Protein backbone atom coordinates (compact mmCIF):
# COMPACT_ATOMS: atom_id res chain seq x y z
CA UNK A 1 0.00 0.00 0.00
CA UNK A 2 2.66 2.27 -0.22
CA UNK A 3 3.16 3.84 -3.78
CA UNK A 4 5.82 5.26 -5.16
CA UNK A 5 5.10 8.14 -7.41
CA UNK A 6 6.35 8.75 -11.10
CA UNK A 7 5.71 10.17 -14.20
CA UNK A 8 6.50 10.25 -17.71
CA UNK A 9 5.82 10.92 -21.40
CA UNK A 10 4.76 9.58 -24.47
CA UNK A 11 7.45 12.03 -26.61
CA UNK A 12 6.26 12.96 -30.32
CA UNK A 13 7.86 15.10 -33.36
CA UNK A 14 6.58 15.80 -37.19
CA UNK A 15 -1.37 11.67 -36.30
CA UNK A 16 0.34 8.67 -38.44
CA UNK A 17 3.41 10.63 -39.92
CA UNK A 18 4.12 11.12 -36.21
CA UNK A 19 7.34 9.88 -34.62
CA UNK A 20 7.25 8.72 -31.11
CA UNK A 21 11.04 7.99 -28.71
CA UNK A 22 11.61 4.70 -27.25
CA UNK A 23 14.46 4.35 -25.13
CA UNK A 24 16.50 1.21 -24.04
CA UNK A 25 18.11 1.14 -20.09
CA UNK A 26 21.05 -1.39 -19.71
CA UNK A 27 19.98 -1.89 -16.19
CA UNK A 28 17.19 -3.91 -17.06
CA UNK A 29 17.87 -4.32 -20.89
CA UNK A 30 14.08 -2.94 -21.36
CA UNK A 31 12.31 -0.68 -24.20
CA UNK A 32 10.61 1.83 -22.68
CA UNK A 33 8.84 5.39 -22.76
CA UNK A 34 10.87 7.81 -20.84
CA UNK A 35 9.65 8.64 -16.82
CA UNK A 36 11.15 8.88 -13.73
CA UNK A 37 10.14 9.01 -10.11
CA UNK A 38 8.80 12.64 -8.25
CA UNK A 39 11.60 14.39 -6.64
CA UNK A 40 10.32 15.97 -3.06
CA UNK A 41 8.24 18.66 -3.85
CA UNK A 42 7.26 17.55 -7.33
CA UNK A 43 4.12 17.59 -9.22
CA UNK A 44 3.90 14.76 -11.85
CA UNK A 45 3.87 16.99 -14.97
CA UNK A 46 7.11 18.61 -13.61
CA UNK A 47 8.65 15.42 -12.91
CA UNK A 48 7.51 14.47 -16.72
CA UNK A 49 9.15 17.20 -18.19
CA UNK A 50 12.28 16.99 -15.91
CA UNK A 51 12.51 13.18 -16.65
CA UNK A 52 11.94 13.25 -20.76
CA UNK A 53 14.83 15.80 -20.46
CA UNK A 54 16.87 13.82 -18.27
CA UNK A 55 16.70 10.67 -20.41
CA UNK A 56 16.13 11.95 -23.93
CA UNK A 57 17.91 14.98 -23.85
CA UNK A 58 14.80 16.49 -25.02
CA UNK A 59 12.71 19.78 -24.25
CA UNK A 60 8.57 19.45 -24.53
CA UNK A 61 5.59 20.57 -23.99
CA UNK A 62 2.76 18.78 -22.39
CA UNK A 63 -0.41 18.11 -23.55
CA UNK A 64 -3.10 15.73 -23.08
CA UNK A 65 -2.68 13.42 -20.27
CA UNK A 66 -2.66 9.63 -21.50
CA UNK A 67 -3.85 7.14 -18.09
CA UNK A 68 -2.33 5.59 -14.73
CA UNK A 69 0.05 2.83 -15.17
CA UNK A 70 0.56 0.80 -11.89
CA UNK A 71 2.63 -2.15 -11.42
CA UNK A 72 4.51 -3.97 -7.85
CA UNK A 73 7.88 -2.78 -6.89
CA UNK A 74 9.88 -4.25 -3.58
CA UNK A 75 8.67 -0.68 -2.09
CA UNK A 76 5.04 -1.22 -2.14
CA UNK A 77 3.30 -0.33 -5.50
CA UNK A 78 4.81 1.81 -8.91
CA UNK A 79 2.16 4.76 -10.12
CA UNK A 80 3.28 6.50 -13.29
CA UNK A 81 0.89 8.75 -15.23
CA UNK A 82 1.69 9.68 -18.63
CA UNK A 83 1.49 12.73 -20.83
CA UNK A 84 1.79 13.12 -24.61
CA UNK A 85 4.91 15.56 -25.04
CA UNK A 86 5.36 17.39 -28.06
CA UNK A 87 9.02 17.74 -29.05
CA UNK A 88 10.80 21.02 -28.75
CA UNK A 89 13.97 19.89 -29.45
CA UNK A 90 16.86 18.67 -28.07
CA UNK A 91 19.49 15.80 -28.88
CA UNK A 92 19.86 12.41 -27.05
CA UNK A 93 23.73 11.33 -26.04
CA UNK A 94 23.97 7.79 -24.77
CA UNK A 95 24.82 6.91 -21.30
CA UNK A 96 24.44 4.32 -18.76
CA UNK A 97 21.04 5.27 -17.56
CA UNK A 98 19.70 5.25 -21.18
CA UNK A 99 21.95 3.90 -24.31
CA UNK A 100 20.05 3.95 -27.04
CA UNK A 101 16.83 6.44 -28.05
CA UNK A 102 14.95 5.42 -30.85
CA UNK A 103 12.08 7.68 -32.70
CA UNK A 104 9.71 5.39 -34.33
CA UNK A 105 6.65 5.56 -36.22
CA UNK A 106 3.65 4.47 -33.57
CA UNK A 107 3.08 0.99 -35.31
CA UNK A 108 6.52 0.19 -35.16
CA UNK A 109 7.28 1.94 -31.76
CA UNK A 110 3.68 -0.61 -30.75
CA UNK A 111 6.42 -3.51 -31.36
CA UNK A 112 9.67 -1.54 -29.94
CA UNK A 113 7.49 -1.59 -26.52
CA UNK A 114 8.28 -4.74 -24.38
CA UNK A 115 5.62 -3.82 -21.78
CA UNK A 116 1.75 -4.26 -22.32
CA UNK A 117 1.09 -0.90 -20.45
CA UNK A 118 3.76 0.99 -22.67
CA UNK A 119 1.13 -0.28 -25.16
CA UNK A 120 -1.82 0.58 -23.70
CA UNK A 121 -1.16 4.68 -22.96
CA UNK A 122 0.57 4.56 -27.03
CA UNK A 123 -3.03 3.30 -28.13
CA UNK A 124 -4.60 5.87 -25.97
CA UNK A 125 -2.13 8.83 -27.55
CA UNK A 126 -2.89 7.40 -31.12
CA UNK A 127 -7.12 7.87 -29.92
CA UNK A 128 -7.10 11.53 -29.83
CA UNK A 129 -5.27 14.67 -31.69
CA UNK A 130 -2.04 15.62 -30.11
CA UNK A 131 -1.31 18.83 -31.78
CA UNK A 132 -3.27 20.71 -29.05
CA UNK A 133 -3.57 23.92 -27.44
CA UNK A 134 -4.04 24.23 -23.71
CA UNK A 135 -6.72 26.06 -21.71
CA UNK A 136 -5.43 25.84 -18.04
CA UNK A 137 -8.27 26.35 -15.31
CA UNK A 138 -7.16 26.54 -11.69
CA UNK A 139 -8.59 27.30 -8.67
CA UNK A 140 -7.12 29.39 -6.43
CA UNK A 141 -4.86 28.64 -3.20
CA UNK A 142 -5.37 28.72 -0.10
CA UNK A 143 -6.52 31.82 1.27
CA UNK A 144 -7.89 31.02 5.10
CA UNK A 145 -11.34 30.81 5.85
CA UNK A 146 -14.66 32.75 4.44
CA UNK A 147 -15.64 35.91 7.22
CA UNK A 148 -19.33 35.46 8.54
CA UNK A 149 -20.13 38.40 5.85
CA UNK A 150 -21.97 37.88 3.05
CA UNK A 151 -20.88 37.55 -0.57
CA UNK A 152 -17.39 36.88 -0.91
CA UNK A 153 -14.49 38.68 0.99
CA UNK A 154 -12.97 40.24 -2.60
CA UNK A 155 -9.42 41.26 -1.06
CA UNK A 156 -9.38 38.27 1.17
CA UNK A 157 -5.24 37.02 0.85
CA UNK A 158 -4.10 33.65 -0.33
CA UNK A 159 -2.33 32.40 3.09
CA UNK A 160 1.04 31.47 3.95
CA UNK A 161 0.37 27.50 2.08
CA UNK A 162 -1.21 29.17 -0.58
CA UNK A 163 1.50 31.84 -1.07
CA UNK A 164 3.80 28.63 -1.87
CA UNK A 165 1.16 26.73 -4.02
CA UNK A 166 1.53 29.92 -5.86
CA UNK A 167 4.96 29.34 -6.06
CA UNK A 168 4.74 25.60 -6.83
CA UNK A 169 2.26 26.47 -9.77
CA UNK A 170 4.50 28.35 -11.88
CA UNK A 171 6.97 25.22 -12.59
CA UNK A 172 3.80 23.42 -13.39
CA UNK A 173 1.78 25.66 -15.80
CA UNK A 174 4.61 26.05 -17.53
CA UNK A 175 5.15 22.47 -18.17
CA UNK A 176 2.03 22.89 -20.41
CA UNK A 177 3.63 25.78 -21.82
CA UNK A 178 1.16 28.78 -20.57
CA UNK A 179 1.40 32.38 -22.37
CA UNK A 180 -1.12 34.12 -21.07
CA UNK A 181 -2.97 35.05 -17.45
CA UNK A 182 -6.47 36.03 -16.41
CA UNK A 183 -7.56 35.92 -13.17
CA UNK A 184 -11.51 36.65 -11.67
CA UNK A 185 -11.68 39.82 -10.23
CA UNK A 186 -10.68 38.83 -6.28
CA UNK A 187 -7.28 39.52 -4.61
CA UNK A 188 -6.68 35.50 -4.26
CA UNK A 189 -7.11 34.53 -7.78
CA UNK A 190 -5.04 37.12 -8.60
CA UNK A 191 -1.97 36.15 -6.20
CA UNK A 192 -2.63 32.43 -7.32
CA UNK A 193 -0.63 33.42 -10.37
CA UNK A 194 1.21 36.53 -10.02
CA UNK A 195 4.33 34.35 -9.37
CA UNK A 196 3.59 32.95 -12.98
CA UNK A 197 3.06 36.22 -14.36
CA UNK A 198 6.33 37.61 -12.91
CA UNK A 199 8.13 34.49 -14.39
CA UNK A 200 6.65 35.10 -17.53
CA UNK A 201 6.79 39.29 -17.34
CA UNK A 202 2.99 39.22 -18.12
CA UNK A 203 -0.03 40.93 -16.85
CA UNK A 204 -2.83 39.21 -15.22
CA UNK A 205 -5.91 40.20 -17.29
CA UNK A 206 -8.80 40.52 -14.77
CA UNK A 207 -12.59 38.83 -15.34
CA UNK A 208 -15.52 40.05 -13.80
CA UNK A 209 -17.84 37.64 -15.41
CA UNK A 210 -15.83 34.27 -14.21
CA UNK A 211 -16.11 35.14 -10.20
CA UNK A 212 -18.75 33.45 -7.75
CA UNK A 213 -20.91 36.15 -7.90
CA UNK A 214 -20.58 36.88 -11.53
CA UNK A 215 -21.28 32.84 -12.18
CA UNK A 216 -24.80 32.97 -10.04
CA UNK A 217 -26.01 35.85 -11.53
CA UNK A 218 -25.36 35.54 -15.51
CA UNK A 219 -23.83 31.96 -16.07
CA UNK A 220 -24.11 31.89 -19.50
CA UNK A 221 -21.84 35.01 -19.64
CA UNK A 222 -19.71 33.11 -17.82
CA UNK A 223 -19.03 30.36 -20.01
CA UNK A 224 -19.18 32.84 -22.88
CA UNK A 225 -16.71 33.83 -21.80
CA UNK A 226 -14.44 30.81 -21.26
CA UNK A 227 -15.00 30.56 -24.55
CA UNK A 228 -13.93 33.91 -25.76
CA UNK A 229 -10.34 33.37 -23.76
CA UNK A 230 -10.14 30.03 -25.39
CA UNK A 231 -10.10 31.30 -29.27
CA UNK A 232 -7.39 33.75 -28.38
CA UNK A 233 -3.70 32.56 -29.42
CA UNK A 234 -1.92 30.84 -27.10
CA UNK A 235 -2.57 28.69 -24.05
CA UNK A 236 -3.67 31.12 -21.34
CA UNK A 237 -4.22 29.97 -17.94
CA UNK A 238 -7.58 31.33 -16.15
CA UNK A 239 -7.42 31.12 -12.79
CA UNK A 240 -10.94 31.27 -10.59
CA UNK A 241 -13.11 30.06 -7.50
CA UNK A 242 -14.99 26.80 -6.36
CA UNK A 243 -18.33 27.53 -7.05
CA UNK A 244 -17.50 28.39 -10.52
CA UNK A 245 -15.08 25.86 -12.22
CA UNK A 246 -17.40 22.64 -11.61
CA UNK A 247 -19.64 23.54 -13.50
CA UNK A 248 -17.91 25.52 -16.44
CA UNK A 249 -15.91 22.14 -16.66
CA UNK A 250 -18.77 19.60 -16.50
CA UNK A 251 -20.54 21.91 -19.19
CA UNK A 252 -17.37 21.69 -21.68
CA UNK A 253 -17.11 18.40 -21.15
CA UNK A 254 -20.40 17.76 -21.73
CA UNK A 255 -21.23 19.66 -24.61
CA UNK A 256 -18.41 17.88 -26.51
CA UNK A 257 -18.29 14.39 -24.85
CA UNK A 258 -14.95 14.41 -23.31
CA UNK A 259 -15.11 12.49 -20.31
CA UNK A 260 -12.31 13.53 -17.89
CA UNK A 261 -10.58 10.65 -16.20
CA UNK A 262 -9.99 12.26 -12.39
CA UNK A 263 -12.54 14.35 -10.93
CA UNK A 264 -11.92 16.86 -8.18
CA UNK A 265 -11.74 20.89 -7.09
CA UNK A 266 -9.01 21.76 -4.80
CA UNK A 267 -8.19 25.09 -3.74
CA UNK A 268 -4.40 25.38 -6.11
CA UNK A 269 -6.01 22.51 -8.33
CA UNK A 270 -5.43 22.58 -12.22
CA UNK A 271 -7.48 21.54 -15.23
CA UNK A 272 -5.87 21.08 -18.42
CA UNK A 273 -8.15 21.23 -21.53
CA UNK A 274 -6.43 20.26 -24.60
CA UNK A 275 -7.91 21.70 -27.55
CA UNK A 276 -7.96 20.51 -31.26
CA UNK A 277 -9.33 22.83 -33.97
CA UNK A 278 -10.97 24.47 -30.89
CA UNK A 279 -12.51 21.52 -30.15
CA UNK A 280 -12.21 20.07 -26.62
CA UNK A 281 -10.43 16.92 -26.84
CA UNK A 282 -9.21 16.45 -23.27
CA UNK A 283 -9.92 17.43 -19.64
CA UNK A 284 -7.44 16.84 -17.10
CA UNK A 285 -8.07 17.36 -13.19
CA UNK A 286 -4.24 17.71 -11.27
CA UNK A 287 -4.00 17.60 -7.71
CA UNK A 288 -2.66 21.12 -5.72
CA UNK A 289 1.20 21.25 -5.46
CA UNK A 290 1.66 20.07 -2.40
CA UNK A 291 -1.58 17.69 -2.37
CA UNK A 292 -1.64 13.47 -3.72
N1 LIG B 1 9.67 1.29 -17.44
C1 LIG B 1 8.87 0.31 -16.98
N2 LIG B 1 9.38 -0.71 -16.22
C2 LIG B 1 8.49 -1.67 -15.79
C3 LIG B 1 7.08 -1.61 -16.16
N3 LIG B 1 6.47 -2.71 -15.63
C4 LIG B 1 7.43 -3.36 -14.98
O1 LIG B 1 7.23 -4.48 -14.32
N4 LIG B 1 8.67 -2.80 -15.11
C5 LIG B 1 9.85 -3.29 -14.39
O2 LIG B 1 9.91 -2.64 -13.10
C6 LIG B 1 11.24 -2.71 -12.58
C7 LIG B 1 11.60 -1.37 -11.97
O3 LIG B 1 11.77 -0.45 -13.04
P1 LIG B 1 11.27 1.09 -13.07
O4 LIG B 1 11.60 1.68 -14.40
O5 LIG B 1 9.88 1.16 -12.59
O6 LIG B 1 12.08 1.72 -11.81
P2 LIG B 1 13.35 2.70 -11.69
O7 LIG B 1 13.23 3.30 -10.33
O8 LIG B 1 14.59 1.93 -11.96
O9 LIG B 1 13.21 3.74 -12.88
P3 LIG B 1 12.34 5.15 -12.96
O10 LIG B 1 13.28 6.15 -12.34
O11 LIG B 1 12.35 5.42 -14.44
O12 LIG B 1 10.95 4.89 -12.38
C8 LIG B 1 12.07 -3.08 -13.78
O13 LIG B 1 12.43 -4.44 -13.60
C9 LIG B 1 11.18 -2.96 -15.00
O14 LIG B 1 11.39 -3.95 -16.00
C10 LIG B 1 6.63 -0.48 -16.98
O15 LIG B 1 5.43 -0.35 -17.37
N5 LIG B 1 7.57 0.41 -17.34
N1 LIG C 1 16.16 -5.82 -25.28
C1 LIG C 1 15.07 -6.51 -24.88
N2 LIG C 1 14.03 -6.57 -25.71
C2 LIG C 1 12.93 -7.29 -25.33
C3 LIG C 1 12.82 -7.92 -23.98
N3 LIG C 1 11.62 -8.53 -23.85
C4 LIG C 1 11.05 -8.25 -25.05
O1 LIG C 1 9.85 -8.67 -25.33
N4 LIG C 1 11.76 -7.52 -25.92
C5 LIG C 1 11.42 -7.15 -27.30
O2 LIG C 1 12.45 -7.67 -28.18
C6 LIG C 1 12.73 -6.70 -29.25
C7 LIG C 1 14.14 -6.05 -29.25
O3 LIG C 1 15.27 -6.94 -29.15
P1 LIG C 1 16.83 -6.41 -29.10
O4 LIG C 1 17.06 -5.91 -30.50
O5 LIG C 1 17.60 -7.70 -28.80
O6 LIG C 1 16.99 -5.31 -28.02
C8 LIG C 1 11.67 -5.62 -29.05
O7 LIG C 1 10.47 -6.06 -29.71
C9 LIG C 1 11.35 -5.65 -27.56
O8 LIG C 1 10.07 -5.17 -27.23
C10 LIG C 1 14.02 -7.79 -23.12
O9 LIG C 1 14.06 -8.24 -21.98
N5 LIG C 1 15.04 -7.11 -23.66
MG1 LIG D 1 13.43 6.54 -15.67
Amino acid sequence: KHTVRAAGAVLWRDPATVEVAVIHRPRYDDWSLPKGKLDQGETEPVAAAREIHEETGHTAVLGRRLGRVTYPIPQGTKRVWYWAAKSTGGDFSPNDEVDKLVWLPVDAAMDQLQYPDDRKVLRRFVKRPVDTKTVLVVRHGTAGRRSRYKGDDRKRPLDKRGRAQAEALVAQLMAFGATTLYAADRVRCHQTIEPLAQELDQLIHNEPLLTEEAYAADHKAARKRLLEIAGRPGNPVICTQGKVIPGLIEWWCERAKVRPETTGNRKGSTWVLSLSDGELVGADYLSPPDEK
